[PDB]
């Protein structure tokens, strides 16, 4: 079977449409989701057109093998879909409509510089390359595209599936290809975050500025340095959940800095103490009633600095 | 092969049956569980009746290539069903019944607010897609609807399986499909939760408060400081069985709290420390006195209001 | 292809056996195990016989697609067997022997009671369901139970693999079911756990009763407390290895009990320096004399009956 | 169908391309990459010569079964590459212009020495097996070779991707192979190690030697012990994102020669202490404050060598 | 399609090669490694001679389904080998030389006895069923077995690839089978282990040791205690990279001997002060240089030991 004849010189259009059963899996390290959805495709081939006055019929179903069906293809997924056809008809002037089930894992980066505050646009790049007969070019049917009002993705909020009408034709390997995008825009539930890596993590960073109300150097060094090791859990943590990116994430930022309060805390503890083992009390009861005021002041000021340059 | 016709204006009903041979793997992370059963269909095709004197058997046997077999297909899954046909039995009135053994990963939504004494509703959405020429509508033959006395979920007790009868009918993508919910009630083993978590939590929470007996600023660095990050473990470790969610779990909240109870002994330590160095033991001893009251008291009373406002 | 016929109205037999070419896998947390095996299949069908005279061979060699062949299934497995047809061998009298290769990924619960000094009953649940012209019913030919003698399942001892002869028949969805049971009867290789987990948890444990040979508070806070941390990091990592059970294990039995032990080290270590500062030495002294003696010897007695109950 | 026969005894030249679609999951320890492409092939086939003024077409399409197409392979996968033939066209001097999309797990060795700032040559070896009647060899059509503008391998900087245009031709089991070998070259973006790894090794190792503006040997033992500690924290981190290598890496020279720091600290902060109870604190203090210059210099220095060795 | 008869009463010969493309993904723990090889087969068929004259062709090529093949399995594998026929060539005397290129995951035993330090010899057995009409009988083509020079087993050094020529030829399930043993000898490449795990880990007990030059029993308990911690976490770093072994490995022996280490160093450390305290100062300066001596030389001699009775 080949492509439908054009009438003058005109390409074939291929209206396109993606309806969302299933999101799951968005795994930030691989750059990946999974999908389950429909595909439906629609083009005219008048070599299928009937007279439903003759044939009584008002549609005409078909297997796959019996017509033209044109090879449309996902650019960004790891392996082609598994795809199975639900229908096929075929109107009296032969406007062919078909409709296939796929699941995909579909490979869309990330842009993690507000994270875990971030927001993503997920992509699907549909495409279609020409044949020699013919030039063939894809359209989007809005009225078949959407998605399930149940469709959930765990850990994220769903806030639009939309597709680009315009399709961004090119050439590759000199034929003519037709890509569209659709996009899947999502927002990420911070809430977790919050009580379970945020507040512990300011917690025992709280915890080490209680040297500043201590004259013992042994447990001073105790609080920081045992604070410290707990900060690098969490940098750990959450290091663990993300890919390495090539720019600063603003949860990075924050833990990195957090190391240069725990560094200066250190040298303000080891000052203190060789003071007073100088006979130097009064110079080192200055330095540690400053830290008091000092580090909360300078901590909540550089957060403000961060949130600007992020937000 | 076409569907069959109707005798007036009726549409073609395909009963159906769920029978659980295995249950297995319930990720709460991925929220999702797999399933070895047997899908059971069943519908009348009389252009298949026969007479058994002109045939000589009394039921025909067909291969699923032969006739047409209603595409039944699950919503919540992750990829198709594996499949494979056990039975296609045809009676003379033309009555098929389709018997299939399948395994599927199935994704189904859990609410995790009492974890780890949370029960579940697990489902699997069965959908059927009418066709041009008929509607198609599911039914539950309640005979064909159960499970094996062996299925066993780890770490869960299984309650019930059982099916709404009635299918939600509705329109998508101008036709109409018929979806039929079979759920799966279970209830979380929550037994090894308490000697694993929740005792060694309360062990070392209970450790820290022994500085209320000890006028030792560097030991009570150490019990406060040390405990807390056992606490820390505790919490990275139950963080790491679930999936992140926009609301507050049972365990998460009493987790979180606990640290408010280590920042508060914190405090209590440094303030004793600081008046005894300023010559007032007295009033140290007062806090440190009331503190042993005060601590396990609060505790008893804030976990009281969290078993409510949870149960 | 139909069933063979009856002469009477007794059911057809088929004679079934298992050879075991590769056991691995044994998955604790899954509690799945993978299995390469033979399965041979043995059954009479009359219109298949021959005279070995009039045909000149013995005899005669069938392709699957030339005759009826019972549809075996296996009830634990996670997906249906990959299966590879080696011989089908057709004597005289109609006399089948059908022999094929699989594997397998086999679902059978584990008692974990008595880990890891723990034997198990693993299970392979053969099954044939009957067809409406012919009741099928399962036997067992001995001959063709086995397993090589290289069978090697890491980290466990093969004891037997032997088949209760007898089959389960009972009705499903009004038909019959003919299914055997193939028991691997395996003992866990529990040397490792002595040098790895039990001994040195036990060393952490005597290291933190030498407080009580110690008068100086800071130490004894740091022994009890850093000893206690490392015993939380041998708990994580044994329930790692374990899923979680309605029961209480040995090895869980003793991890939750030693940190009782830890829990009254911290109050001895805590009256002992709080009866010091009350100036009460004397007293102190009786307390820490007598633990010395009662911590190893209840901690005896404690493991005494702990091993009775269990074994 | 029979390979197209030699005009004199010259071989059949299969000119190739590989246009990169998708680059994704470079695994360190595995040494393996995924790829998602276009393997195009072309060679001249006169049995399928036709006159384009007769036959009315300027091209034919073909299935593939319809043809002879040479049988390319990939030397270094993992399995064989999942393909799927997008077109088929023969012009009318017999040439054939075939093109495939393909997906393939590639395995190709890392050379870890600058580790994390490497640069690889990731390699991808195409090759043909002759038959009897005809010797195939393969070329380079550079007009099908190329990337997607928008190929991201994440953590990774895609420099270029070339083919070695000369094959190599050699006899393996008394045949002829033509082997073409695809290059990538990537570089390492190495930016987030600096936050994530190294500056946090840095700051624990200078908050060790704070211990030499310190008299406290209790002190000054925590310090460097702990700080020890955390630095076998970082030494297991990044172990574990890289495979087991028979040499030395930069960052694994840097993390082993700071062991050696750690332990000259240990050994300083010892003969201090010893000197102090001896009661010689002026040869302790000439100790310290040359270890307060020596230590950061021969850090310093140290660490020239090493990038000096390595880059 | 039957086996090729005999001339007498002879077995059919098959001969064998293995030439290996690709080793890869040696699994420890699963106690597997994947395999990408060419598997060459060549018996005789009379039924398949030719006249080189009558016909014209020297050599005859087939497609698998046109002629009889050997049904040729590998007895160690997980699955069966994912295979494709590369070609099928047939000289005038009838005989068949058969080359397919396959990916298998083969299992099979190792012994960590001497490990990071052990050599393995990895086996791939090929084996043939006989029928009723022949014996099938395998033979080595050594000119046939082989290995690509760049076949590379990550952490692995590749010393030879061979085959035992004499088949093991038994009875299993009342036929004959013919097994061949193809040897791929390996040594472990135990470089990386020495500054990662073992120079390492002799570090933090060398450290330990610096407590015999110190009478402050609050530092001493920190070195120790600390330094046993790290330790633990060495041990079980190392335990996650092999499978549970019934027998003592060479790591396994020194991480065991170097808690015993540990233990006597606190109870060293207890007894020093006990007399300190007890007025006995000089007692405990006699046990502490004892020990400096002692630890270092009893640590030498049981490591030479045990060398001696591993290797
Ligand atoms: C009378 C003192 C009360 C202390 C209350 C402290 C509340 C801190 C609120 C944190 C909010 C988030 C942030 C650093 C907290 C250190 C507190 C040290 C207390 C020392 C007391 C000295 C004795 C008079
Ligand atoms: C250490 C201190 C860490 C503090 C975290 C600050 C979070 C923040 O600043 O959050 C920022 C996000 C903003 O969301 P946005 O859509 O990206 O706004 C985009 C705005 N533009 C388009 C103008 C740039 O606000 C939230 O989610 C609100 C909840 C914050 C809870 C913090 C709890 C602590
Ligand atoms: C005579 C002292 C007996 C102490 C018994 C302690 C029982 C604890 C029961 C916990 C049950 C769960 C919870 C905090 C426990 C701290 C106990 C501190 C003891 C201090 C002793 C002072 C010297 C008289
Ligand atoms: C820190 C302290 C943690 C204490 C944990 C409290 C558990 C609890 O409150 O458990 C609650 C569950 C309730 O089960 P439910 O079906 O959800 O009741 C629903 C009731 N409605 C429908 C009326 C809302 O009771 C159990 O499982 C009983 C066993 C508890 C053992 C706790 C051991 C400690
Ligand atoms: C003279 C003292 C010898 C000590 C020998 C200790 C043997 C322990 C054997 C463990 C076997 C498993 C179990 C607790 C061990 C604590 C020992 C504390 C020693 C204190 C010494 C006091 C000074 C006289
Ligand atoms: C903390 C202290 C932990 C001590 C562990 C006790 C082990 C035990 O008691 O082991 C019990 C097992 C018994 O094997 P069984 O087949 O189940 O006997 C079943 C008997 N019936 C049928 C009568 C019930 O004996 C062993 O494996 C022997 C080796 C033990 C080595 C322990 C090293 C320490
Ligand atoms: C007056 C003292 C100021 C100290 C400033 C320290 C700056 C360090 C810069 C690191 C940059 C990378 C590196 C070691 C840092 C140790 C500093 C110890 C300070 C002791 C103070 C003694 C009292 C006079
Ligand atoms: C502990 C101290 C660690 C210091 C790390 C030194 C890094 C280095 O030396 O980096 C080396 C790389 C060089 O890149 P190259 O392409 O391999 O140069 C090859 C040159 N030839 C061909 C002449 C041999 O420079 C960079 O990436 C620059 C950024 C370095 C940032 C370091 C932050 C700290
Ligand atoms: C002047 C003392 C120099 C000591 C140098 C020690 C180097 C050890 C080399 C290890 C090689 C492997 C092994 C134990 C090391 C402990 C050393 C304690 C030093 C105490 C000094 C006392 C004051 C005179
Ligand atoms: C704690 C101390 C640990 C010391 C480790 C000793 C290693 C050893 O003894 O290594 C043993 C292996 C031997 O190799 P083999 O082939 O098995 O010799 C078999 C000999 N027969 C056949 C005679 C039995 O030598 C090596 O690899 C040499 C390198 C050792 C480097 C150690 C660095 C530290
Ligand atoms: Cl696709
Ligand atoms: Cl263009
Ligand atoms: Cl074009
Ligand atoms: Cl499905
Ligand atoms: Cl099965
Ligand atoms: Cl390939
Ligand atoms: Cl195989
Ligand atoms: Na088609
Ligand atoms: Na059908
Ligand atoms: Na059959
Ligand atoms: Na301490
Ligand atoms: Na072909
Ligand atoms: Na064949």
């Amino acid at each position: 079977v080949s492509p439908p004849p054009p009438i003058a010189d005109e390409p074939l259009t291929v209206n396109t449409g993606i309806y969302l059963i299933e999101c799951y899996s968005l795994d930030d390290k691989a750059e990946t989701f999974k999908v389950n959805a429909f595909l439906s495709l629609s083009w005219k081939d008048r070599r299928l057109a009937f007279d439903p006055v003759r044939s009584g019929v008002r549609v005409k179903t078909y297997e796959p093998e019996a017509i033209w069906i044109p090879e449309i293809r996902f650019v960004n997924v790891e392996n082609a879909r598994d795809a199975d056809v639900v229908d096929i008809s075929v109107s009296p002037d032969g406007t062919v409509q078909y409709l296939e089930r796929f699941s995909a894992r579909v490979l869309s980066p990330l842009d993690f510089r507000r994270y875990p505050f971030d927001s993503q646009t997920l992509h699907i790049y549909l495409i279609v390359r020409s044949v020699d007969t013919r030039n063939i070019v894809l359209a989007v049917d809005l009225e078949k595209v959407g998605k399930n009002d149940d469709v959930f993705l765990t850990g994220w909020d769903i806030e639009s599936f939309t597709a680009v009408v315009k399709p961004a034709n090119f050439a590759l390997e000199d034929r003519l290809e037709s890509k569209l995008d659709y996009q899947l825009r999502i927002s990420r539930q911070y809430f977790s975050y919050i009580p379970n890596i945020i507040l512990p993590m300011l917690f025992i960073l709280f915890i080490s500025w209680t040297a500043f109300w201590s004259t013992s150097y042994e447990a001073n060094v105790t609080l920081v340095v045992s604070t410290l090791i707990a900060h690098i859990a969490f940098n750990i943590l959450v290091e663990t959940n993300l890919p390495k990116t090539p720019y600063m994430t603003y949860t990075g930022a924050i833990i990195f800095m957090i190391y240069l309060f725990y560094f200066v805390a250190v040298i303000e503890v080891t000052v203190q103490q060789y003071l007073k083992v100088e006979s130097q009390p009064a110079r080192a009861a200055s330095i540690t009633r400053a830290s008091r005021i000092a580090f909360p002041v300078v901590f909540l000021l550089a957060n403000i600095i961060l949130a600007f340059l992020f937000f």
